[PDB]
């Protein structure tokens, strides 16, 4: 399926294309046409088209009723979607149809919000009047990952098409099918051309060429904080374009005296087994007082015993290079000595598939404890103090999200007002909500993401003062 | 009057101080060109000792303290500024030179900027969202944590206000770095805090260079956010340490180009009036300036006629540059202030970065044209119109690519108004409640059942 | 004029249409050929008492496991459904109120707009959270009032009923809507689709019958939480002193007033006499915002009947009672020496009304323009703002001080320049002094339909 | 100490006058008794005075003054009440009846009170909203002009407080009437008007009985809203009166039957002080105050099951019921350790300010208001401006 410009899938200038394997059977799917710097320049030259006189004419009370049809799309096509999504991702069907619920409300939620942006009238003390307007920015790239492709899609595209901006978006080349797909309901939502382009491509190609672009007005990024570098990097040689990144980090899971243990194994199973630990919010350091360490170990374990399937949890990981990786963690973990309660071994001669890998007998500092392994392989240790988990948890530079099982309020309260994470979950574990923002504290992340939060990144403010007698 | 001043230090832990090297960099004064003095100098080696410091202050002492008596330090200093106007007033125009006459205006403003931050302090509000039953899920917003700041020496203790107004409110302290040319205000200033009751390692004061101390806060490792003013080069430097470092985050207000529209409809006399104060207050220092004026192609002529200290020796030198490249582009013509006519459209008179007072008019006809001419600019910090016609006044202003607009005046600008720019003028805006954003970060807690 | 009809008539009670208790029927009118339509069912004291109890059912238990999102959901469900059948809703509001079925299209589109705009809502209201204590946090939650009574009055009938029900089910509360007595059958059309939205039974209710028997008893019961009226200022009054001698009910008005326009030299040459003719003889004068009086500088001083037919611009008055009290109020314009230019009164047009006589005292409510001459500023300021009422007014000019300069001097809850009696769901519309209390339109309602609530948890 | 008499007038266009009627009335010590002096009295003329001097204010004064100056004069009025705090406190303890400490402390609120006011003058934003079509229109915020503000005597100078704060903050001119038991305060607190430089007939302070000077605020014509704190039968008769009159903007603050829940999980040393400061707190003189408390299975003394009922509920239902079950609904209280039962409990019941593991302590910062019978409008924190702020909306056709 071709490069989605001005409404139509047209081919790459060049006519690259580049390989879609299936991670169950690593078979090939088939070929997507790729865009090279001319593709971007001139999909980038649709979106301003359309941002110039098209649609800064469409009211916002159509910028509502056009993502509230995109969603009521995406939900007519719930099943191909997370289908697609299954096949070129390799997720479980049911935790697909999840994904694209998901995709549901946070398109249909950012529909509300169009009609909705205000500025000010600011009483400046004299005797003028001042006005301060909340204009788009204009082109809006964007770049998302692999870990939740069509999700992450909705996450940009919404925010951005509520505040009147055009945007380029360009899919991970591992998962660029779904974006695809749902570019196709793009057209049917009655979008004008231009509005929202679809790519495939390269982080290294097309997706610095996004970056580097002199007429894009913004890039919002979403993958590990060492490209965030370069795009950060990126935007400075260029035309000082606003950035807004979402990095991943390794965040934390912890247990108290007090809390309730049934819901924890299972919050905190769900809490790093979850889209196989291939999520940023993921909890890979499981923190356990030491009162209930030991039998909460031993009920940690227990419970951690295709994706077309009904009855799969787990399902393959969506390359080889990051099989790879995540399997070079794994023997670092042990070659450091630390046990492994269950977790080491691949299950299958095909396909990635990695088994839910515990580790005891762990020391503060190993390779695995605060480096992203990015896969399901997670980390336990005993504290004591209320401070103790404190200066554990956040004994580390990223800090994306993190939790607290408890049941007494003032430990709730105190440790979540003491932890140093962009989301905080009180007795659950990744639950995530349109509604709430999201986003990375220092050097998890540059902005904030969900909510109405998101719209700041997407909006700028012009102060117009008449001044007068 | 002129003094001499004691440690002319590193303000460091509510204490002024030397640099471990022992270094020292002249302070000069622009009119006479004799050397006032010399201040101390800060390196990697102090800046890491400031950090300390803010680092030190913002765990465990001033998360203690509250929003009201918080807000309670930026009215003392506030107060402080006032007692002693004249005197930063004599400071600020000595080693800026600047006119004494802006004694109110500019170091009034700071009073008025830091007293308004001082406002928000307590105004600071999280959310609660209704998402479901059952859940409980709130947005709070907490303090960044140690703040570098770089101020240009345009408006030295204009922009020291403006950056430590909204840092403090929010909650966070701050390390920050004067400019090399103009010290001497940030000092003075310096000794006022302590004396308004702020503790120790709140607001440290360092002096030093862009190749040196600078370049420290912004890849320094332990510094969480970084706002900084002055030349796009010098922002695109920022940029790069940042992310080289620990991605802290950065604010930036370049300067930019900005223009002035007149139509025939105009009130002559007022618009005259407005765009020599736009384009010569403070020398054309000013950030956003009417770099290029624009005048209806019926009322030209008779506009035309109606119309008619640097800091230190290199700004003086690139006006001598720009001034030089005006006469060899063939167009028609301390500092005398300096206008040019039927200049071309595409110069190097127009289109980069004079920072002198320099001003370039030009011609228009339609009304859509003026709309072509004033957005065609990299830079896009400010714009102004000066018309009468409502249908035009807001049709235009819409469509300038500008983060400021003024309509019937220029340059006058107050502090509950956000001031910023989006055509790499600037990332962010920073007046008003806006600022306060920037200097605070957002924590999403839910609460299951 | 479409064959097909399922006007019910019973009171719309738990998702159902049950009938008056003791079972009272009442005369149902078209004001074009003074004919009677068909009779619908009336609400008395235990009617309402009913009712307000299905409300509080609903509130009590239903609305505890519904999420905003899906609060949000069943607007949009019931936006669509009016947009489905803006032909038949045009079709009653057109006979019923009789106003040109143009017109009535025009109206159920503004209902449109309004209830998917408060779909949006319902997921967006946040309260605050207060970080300025020490060892303590304090968040503030917004909730729902509880059983809201809304009192809709007969100009714009299915537009009053969007105005209401939006911000109302928005924010989580329960409501018992009262329809005028002159225009029953829209809202109980209307009522019909609220069940096929996917509404719970109790959450939306109906009621027919007088502002007297049931509109008194929706005012004063104990049960309801929060009245909400729209009319005569006279019957304000009375739902004030009910909220008093009741229970203290929080209420909000939003009662008429005679509005001004202004047109300055320097305005516009034709659309302006374009907007002052909508600003007048729009929905008939009908309006509470209708432009009553119009100002002119010195400078400058000097559509048939059938509703259901296309051509029409101007439609029958409501009742006799309504034709009666303007023809009053024509004959005392006469009366008082001033120049002159089934139920259907042609626009008169009042000149030499050289002083503030009883035309220009109070609301008329129907076709009636009155003309003034201005000259200065700062006279169309004082004549204008010369009322006890000020809920909108207009300034026509070209001027951008005079603009900005008159309307922040004017004193009405809306101000439009440059054109007239265009109102819109994202900004409020409400009245100063005696024309309202509160706001209605744009996020503003939403505050008359929430609660604030503080919690402070104390830590140590 | 007791001082000099001067004048003791209504306070009219920034001077200390008397009443046309020449009408004195006595105000009395609840320690000894005794009567301390004689203080004027208004009556129907002397607030047709003062609110006269107010709308004049209103109509010219203020239009020049901008709101960096508003909230200017605040903080300077909240300079005064810290001069003289002691004396201030002082006046209070003797004319009310309430110990010195606790009007140290009080004054303190009135001060934070009238700063964060102060603060909120130059924030009031108005909104912009971007219509659909090519139109512009924005949302702006006027002062509502004459209000009237009626207080009780528990808290003289602190209501006196709250009451001028949002009011001045957003640019009316106010007219307040001191309860007759109390009006000592309201008149030194008008000596500070003067000095923080306010200009004349921004702040008239009458002084007056229930039945006349309340009638005569209420039912005015040229006023534009009153404010109300006191019993719910004189509200009634306050809302009444102003739909007769001219339909003022009314917001109402009405005391209450609060309650104290603590289940045994929670702290119980904690739990005793503050239900004790709860109901004995300013001798249970106090909106707020906590009537009833349910635990789990002239000077009066205090009182218990100033008075206090004491029963005891089972599951957690009950306790919920019996804190709702009432016709009342100010303020509540609940005293646990339980995540899930503090959130849960707070959220169901039907009060407009909760405490968890604390009573009584109030700040200006979060706004107090009551549900049901307890009130119309709330009226502290951010809130409050909204009771004294009035939205105009305006549309600009464009072509």
């Amino acid at each position: 399926t071709g490069l989605f410009i001005n409404n139509e899938f047209v081919k790459g200038q060049e006519g690259k294309t580049f390989d879609v394997i299936n991670p169950s059977d690593e078979s090939v799917i088939t070929q997507v046409h790729e865009a090279t710097e001319k593709d971007v320049d001139i999909a980038v030259a649709a979106a301003r088209k359309a941002f110039e006189g098209s649609w800064r004419q469409e009211t916002p009370e159509n910028r509502g009723k056009l993502l509230n049809n995109l969603a009521n799309l995406f939900e007519k096509n719930i099943d191909l979607l997370a289908a697609v999504e299954s096949l070129d991702n390799g997720k479980a069907i049911s935790m697909a149809k999840g994904d694209i619920s998901m995709c549901v409300g946070c398109l249909r939620y950012y529909g509300g919000w169009a009609d909705k942006i205000t500025g000010k009238v600011i009483d400046t003390t004299p005797d003028t009047f001042n006005y301060v307007k909340k204009e788009p920015i204009g082109v809006c790239g964007q770049i998302i990952p692999w870990n939740f492709p069509l999700l992450m899609w909705a996450w940009k595209i919404g925010p951005a098409i509520a505040c009147g901006n055009t945007v380029v978006l360009k899919t991970a080349e591992q998962t660029p099918l779904g974006g695809l797909v749902a570019a196709s309901l793009v057209k049917e939502a009655g979008f004008p051309p231009g509005v929202i382009n679809v790519i495939s491509g390269f982080g290294k190609v097309a997706g610095a060429a996004l970056s580097s672009h002199m007429d894009v007005d913004k890039v919002a990024f979403t993958g590990s904080t060492v490209v965030g570098r370069t795009i950060l990097k990126a935007a400075a040689s260029s035309n000082l374009k606003k950035v807004t990144l979402e990095l991943g980090g390794k965040s934390p899971n912890i247990v108290f005296e007090d809390a309730d243990i049934d819901n924890a194994i299972s919050w905190v199973n769900f809490g790093i087994f979850f889209n196989h630990g291939q999520c940023c919010c993921a909890g890979s350091r499981v923190y356990v007082q030491e009162s209930i360490y030991d039998k909460f170990v031993q009920k940690f374990k227990e419970r951690a015993q295709d994706p077309f399937a009904a009855d799969t949890f787990q399902g393959p990981q969506v390359s080889k290079v990051q099989f790879d990786r995540i399997m070079e963690y794994i023997q670092a973990g042990k070659d450091a000595g630390a046990t492994v309660e269950t977790g080491g071994k691949r299950k299958g001669d095909k396909g990635y598939f990695i088994e839910p890998t515990i580790f005891s007998n762990v020391t503060e500092d190993m390779k695995i404890v605060k480096e992203e392994i990015f896969g399901p392989v997670c980390s336990i240790a005993k504290f004591k103090t209320k401070e103790d988990a404190i200066k554990l948890g956040n004994a580390s530079t990223y800090g994306l999200a993190a939790a607290v099982h408890t049941k007494n309020l003032n430990t709730a309260i105190e440790v979540s007002n003491a932890l140093k994470a962009g989301t905080v979950w009180v007795n659950t574990y990744n639950t995530l909500h349109h509604q709430m923002p999201f986003g990375g504290y220092k050097e998890s992340g540059i902005g904030r993401e969900l909510g109405e939060d998101a719209l700041a990144n997407y909006t700028q403010t012009k102060t117009v003062s008449i001044r007068l007698g």
